[PDB]
């Protein structure tokens, strides 16, 4: 199994694709994605979320050593996602920003986990 470094590094390389990302305009797919809305700005998000996540929430994990599986980190992927496209309307940058996340991550797990079978 791994050790919790080899882990890590994967981690790593899963979140780095992530906020690496750009769209053809070259903004950062991740910006809106790397902090909470303020609470003082958005009452309503969280009236709305009941379990609000954001990138610095799931890198702290990853150097916390919180995680102990990618697919722990995959369902903090789907929630942040989830949450996302709650708020927000389809169509709008946030809710397409937020489908982009989720398809960079699990492609980035399909090829980490497609190299270690050979």
């Amino acid at each position: 199994g791994s050790s919790p470094a080899y882990l890590k590094e994967i981690l790593e390389q899963l979140l780095e694709a992530i906020v690496v990302a750009t769209n053809p305009s070259g903004r950062l797919i991740s910006e809106l994605f790397q902090k909470l809305p303020s609470k003082v700005q958005y009452p309503d998000y969280y009236a709305i979320i009941k379990e609000p996540i954001d990138l610095k929430t799931i890198a702290q994990r990853i150097q916390n050593g919180s995680y102990k599986s990618i697919h722990a980190m995959a369902k903090d992927i789907d929630l942040l996602a989830k949450n996302a496209k709650t708020y927000n309307e389809p169509g709008s940058q946030v809710f397409k920003d937020a489908n982009s996340i989720k398809k960079i991550f699990y492609m980035k797990k399909a090829e980490i986990e497609h190299h270690e079978m050979a």
